[PDB]
């Protein structure tokens, strides 16, 4: 009979880990499109204030699990300090940490037209929706995907902000464009809040710091923090009743545990996995999962009380059903 340690490594091998060739070729296809858009953007849209779009997401980080089929292209707006301010959610009437307003400064003094992005402002705030609608239309209006693909031998076709890239004749990858804004030390992305009434808010960007801290910890001591995370990701992705859980939530569960446990030797994987599980359950029971980097942010905040309850129950039930959890 197998130890839990072995069952987890077996599971990772057979289910979580992407075939290494697929992982590299998928990622390289995304890298290829990125560079070609780098040239296009300069040549075609000098009008629009942006920097070079860059890749982001698990696929780029060797953190994607089960299958290599998605990655983000960050579309980084250039905003000048004088014209824009970001308001933290705790200071808005919405009162939601982890989300910001992007306020256009004093239009009596800086009239509409002082920035290209004035055309995406609503009621004095830069709109995440509108920025994304606007960018979509302006790229569509000048981009020739058929010749880009022709160039790279990829077949590329938009779905709206999502490209389906057919790199090998039988393989695909989805690239979606994620508008971003950096004001001072704050990085935001146009990833909408779940609820419509919060649709004026930009989302605080957490992933890069989180995943960097995860790498730093693992690199320093050669630990299994990333391996444990990927297993957790594959389980949640593979289990329908767990669909609500996110990679960011799981990563922060790991980060909290790492603050209390120094030994993440390969031999402790089983023990840490169990702590992670019992940790996740407990956060759900309290209905609060603080961000390890921004403890004011509750990562369960977009989950209803009943959804959190069913997540907790599903996980408690799975303790008796290890073979369904590791299918
Ligand atoms: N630089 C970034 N800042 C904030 N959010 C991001 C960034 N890059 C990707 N995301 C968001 O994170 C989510 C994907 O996270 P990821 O770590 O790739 O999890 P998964 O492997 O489950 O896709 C997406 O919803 C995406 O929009």
């Amino acid at each position: 009979r197998m130890s839990l340690q072995e069952k987890l490594l077996t599971y990772y091998r057979n289910r979580a880990a992407i075939p290494a060739g697929e992982q590299a070729r998928a990622k390289q296809a995304a890298v290829d499109i990125c560079a070609e858009l780098r040239s296009f953007l300069r040549a075609k849209l000098p009008d629009m204030p942006l920097r070079d779009m860059y890749l982001s997401g698990s696929l780029y980080d060797d953190l994607q699990v089960v299958t290599a089929d998605h990655i983000q292209l960050i579309v980084p707006l250039v905003l000048e300090q004088n014209l824009w301010s970001c308001i933290p959610g705790e200071d808005t009437i919405m009162n939601v940490p982890g989300f910001f307003l992007v306020r256009r400064e004093n239009p009596e003094y800086f009239p509409r037209g002082s920035s290209y992005w004035d055309r995406c402002v609503v009621g004095g705030y830069l709109s995440p929706k509108t920025v994304a609608d606007t960018f979509e239309k302006v790229v569509a209006g000048s981009i020739n995907w058929p010749a880009i693909g022709s160039l790279l031998d990829y077949v590329i076709r938009p779905a709206a902000l999502t490209l389906e890239v057919q790199y090998e004749r039988d393989k695909h990858l989805f690239i979606d464009f994620l508008p971003s804004v950096t004001l001072g030390d704050t990085v935001l992305v146009a990833k909408p809040h779940r609820l419509a009434q919060y649709d004026n808010l930009w989302r605080l960007s957490l992933r890069p710091a989180e995943t960097a801290r995860l790498r730093a910890l693992d690199q320093a001591d050669s630990g299994c923090r990333s391996l444990c995370l990927k297993i957790l990701k594959a389980i949640c992705k593979s289990t329908p009743a767990l669909g609500h859980l996110t990679a960011s939530q799981l990563t922060n569960v790991i980060l909290h545990l790492a603050q209390e446990e120094a030994d993440w030797s390969p031999d402790m994987l089983a023990d840490r996995f169990l702590q992670a599980l019992r940790g996740l359950i407990s956060y759900l029971e309290a209905g609060v999962l603080p961000s390890a980097l921004n403890p004011k942010v509750n990562l369960f905040a977009e989950l209803t009380p009943e959804e959190i309850d069913e997540l907790g129950y599903t996980l408690y039930c799975s303790l008796s059903e290890p073979e369904v959890l590791l299918q």
